[PDB]
């Protein structure tokens, strides 16, 4: 058939005309404010009223760059039935290309092997073809723990994956499965089906047993063979990678370039099981038992070289893939990010099959987390951005590269292999498979090396840039800036789970490291006001909001700091608002407000979730950027475990914030209830408003506290005896 693989779903008109009409009537009125505002002129605060024009207009060109963009969202959805008549054959075969898939990791200890595992499980067990599905693991650390535990799991996957194909298990993570409580009760049979799970349950908790002990065992095994330590591997061999007793040669970041193939090339042919047994009664005569890839490598580290950390680490392997397998397709994904939809494969590969597909460079996939409590207290799902802003910006071109959960087009971007990737046919590279022979390790070896990375232009001029903090969105422009567009996919249930932050403190430390990536990927030459002529304004203007947006802390501080400053001094940001001026604040108020429920209604979320990220992105421009922006300045000068709280000394910023405020309020209210000026009538609302700033800085400042913390019944009362305090304390003097 030639139905068009991809269903598109478009805004009703009764929504989309009067979401864009009143973006327009919004734009009109800021410029009639402004204009307002410029021509009013204050001349008992004019550097109050230069400040406070400057800082409306800084916050009305961060509105249009962010609310320019969202103007036309469509929605995409996949379909599998098109892909399964056109691509798939009833003979057993495919006619699909080939792809890499990116698992990286850096160390054992501080990130969980746990969440490796269950990762590597859940693609060697995905519904693709074995044959052109090529799997990399870059460890970072290079342990053999890592190691150990892929080879114990290829052991495991030819029980493991068979059973995982026959009886739909989904998600294809183990313990997510063994912690699902209801299940769909799939599976082609009920008592072999029921006897298999107790039997899987006894076998998965032994092996568990197993991942526990592997330390022990394998620190026993070295002391046996050892009786410079080397981490000796089965065969007694001799390891020559990171040496866990370090000297001169094998210093952590002193190695050489290891390929190994744990898991070689299966065979064309499609292979069945072992007929009824009794050591193995699982019935396996119509499941395939196909083994796919599994090769690991160790990239080159010198001493003075930057080795670019994960950047590099994806670099080297999609070096070493090109070699491996050559395939033009790659995506990646993190240790902690598993696959919970194993159909996103194909929701990816759609599209790059689909017509037109030589425009779309690469596709991004919805990052979702886990433990979040059904209330959704804190927000940690993002979904009111992830949805809200990359989903209006896939309507029209695509979205951007966000960091993982991303597959990629190669042939756009080692020299005298580069024919056989370039090749107008890259199909007859697979056709003869190339075994994991002497020749081609050597070849690797000799090819892989960090050495070509000296007056070349990798990483320099083309690639993933380095020196540089986020590679997302800094190799999104670079590779929209030659002419590619790009798609994106939404399905449910989730395609990946990833961990969510855990505790405050690194939550605090990722922030900062998004908001430094930003300021930094700013300070370079990328730029988007000297962009190449081809870029379309659209994307431009949506390029300088994503590399400008923290700058907004530096004017969010000083507007915060205006009730405070006002209330203590006696005089307002304008000294007699007229009619004309309320009416404009009026009608500005309610079309954000309308323009607010037009997106909640359009998005799929709710009122009370987009409040949540937005206060959270409130704190966080407060906080975090803030931080960034002070120390992107100095340099250039120069469930219960979520319950654990640590103090840090980056927490101090919002707290002033906080109480300077909150001593203002009562100030402000003495001073009105004096009588100074005592008809509040058409003034009042204030205060309101005060609330409200106490509503979108209560999430960090009811989470600072922690388990005491869990109920306002200690914050409020806090709160208001501060306020009789201070109140009391300015009725004396």
């Amino acid at each position: 058939d030639d139905r068009p693989v991809f269903r598109t779903e478009k805004i009703k008109g009764v929504l989309l005309h009067p979401y864009r009409v009143l973006i327009f009537v919004r734009l009109i009125a800021f410029t009639l404010f402004v204009i307002w505002r410029i021509s009013h002129k204050n001349p008992d605060a004019m550097w109050l009223w230069v400040t406070s024009i400057c800082g409306e207009f800084w916050f009305g060109f961060s509105w249009l760059l962010d609310q320019l963009p969202k103007l036309n969202p469509i929605n995409r959805v996949p379909d599998l039935a098109v892909l399964r008549q056109r691509f798939d054959r009833p003979d057993g075969t495919s006619t699909l290309p080939g792809l890499d898939i990116f698992v990286t990791t850096a160390d054992p200890i501080k990130e969980p092997i746990l969440s490796t595992a269950n990762s590597v499980l859940s693609i060697l067990a995905a519904d693709y073809p074995v044959d052109r599905n090529t799997c990399y693991v870059s460890d970072d650390s290079g342990m053999l723990l890592t190691y150990e535990a892929l080879a114990e799991s290829s052991k495991f996957a030819t029980l493991w994956v068979p059973f995982c194909r026959k009886h739909g298990i989904e998600p294809r993570g183990p313990e997510s499965y063994f912690e699902l409580k209801s299940h769909p009760y799939m599976g082609r049979a009920q008592d072999e089906f029921v006897n298999d799970r107790r039997r899987v349950r006894k076998e998965y908790d032994e092996f568990k047993a197993r991942i526990n002990s592997l330390e022990h065992d394998i620190k026993q095994r070295n002391d046996g063979y050892n009786a410079p330590r080397p981490t000796w591997m089965a065969d007694g061999t001799q390891w020559e990678g990171t040496w866990v007793d370090a000297s001169e040669n094998h210093r952590r970041g002193d190695h050489a370039g290891i390929v190994l193939v744990l898991l070689n090339h299966p065979s064309h042919r499609r292979q069945t099981g072992p007929p009824a047994s009794a050591d193995n009664p699982l019935d396996l005569s119509g499941v395939d038992v196909r083994l796919p890839m599994l090769v690991y490598v160790s990239r080159e580290k010198r001493p003075g070289h930057d080795h670019q950390k994960k950047a590099g680490a994806m670099n080297a392997l999609t070096r070493a893939s090109a070699l491996l397998s050559n395939s033009p397709f790659i995506l990646n994904l993190d240790c902690d990010h598993y696959i919970n939809n194993s159909q996103a494969l194909r929701a990816g590969i759609c599209f790059m099959v689909g017509r037109d597909s030589d425009t779309v460079a690469f596709v991004q996939f919805p990052q979702r987390f886990e433990g979040v409590d059904p209330t959704d207290l804190y927000a940690n799902h993002n979904r009111i951005f992830f949805d809200g802003t990359l989903r209006a910006l896939d309507g029209m071109q695509g979205p951007i590269y966000v960091g993982t959960g991303c597959l990629f087009r190669r042939i756009t971007v080692f020299v005298d292999t580069i024919p056989r990737a370039s090749h107008p046919s890259p199909y007859a590279a697979a056709a003869e498979g190339i075994v994991a022979d002497e020749a081609t390790i050597v070849e690797a070896v000799n090819v892989t090396a960090a050495a070509f990375e000296k007056k070349t232009g990798w990483g320099k001029e083309i690639g993933w840039v380095y020196d540089t903090v986020t590679e997302d969105v800094v190799t999104g422009y670079r590779m929209h800036i030659k002419g590619w567009r790009s798609r994106y996919c939404s399905i449910y249930p989730h395609a990946f789970i990833g961990t969510a932050p855990i505790n405050l403190t690194e939550r605090l430390f990722q922030v900062l490291r998004w908001s430094t990536g930003s300021l930094e990927i700013f300070f370079s030459k990328n730029n988007p006001l000297f962009g190449s002529t081809y870029l379309h304004p659209l994307q431009r203007v949506a390029y300088i909001n994503i590399t400008t947006y923290p700058f907004t802390a530096i004017f969010l501080i000083f507007y915060t700091t205006v009730p405070a400053l006002s209330f203590v001094t006696g005089h307002f940001i304008v000294q007699r608002p007229t009619t004309m001026f309320y009416v404009y604040l009026g009608i500005v108020l309610s079309t954000l407000l309308v323009i607010a429920v037009l997106e909640v209604k359009w998005a799929g979320v709710t009122v009370f979730e987009w409040f949540r990220n937005g206060q959270f992105w409130m704190t966080a421009s407060c906080s975090a950027y803030l931080a960034a922006v002070c120390q992107v300045l100095t340099k250039v000068i120069f469930y219960a475990d979520l319950y654990v709280v640590r103090w840090t000394p980056l927490m101090i910023t919002p707290i002033i914030i906080i109480f300077v405020n909150i001593i203002g309020s009562a100030v402000a209210f003495a001073k009105v209830l004096d009588g100074e000026w005592t008809h509040w009538l058409k003034v009042a609302g204030g205060v309101f408003f005060n609330f409200w700033v106490l509503f979108h800085l209560y999430p960090f400042a009811k989470g600072i506290l922690g388990k005491h913390g869990k109920t306002p019944v200690v914050v409020l009362v806090w709160w208001a005896f501060t306020f009789v305090i201070t109140a009391v304390l300015y009725i004396n003097i």
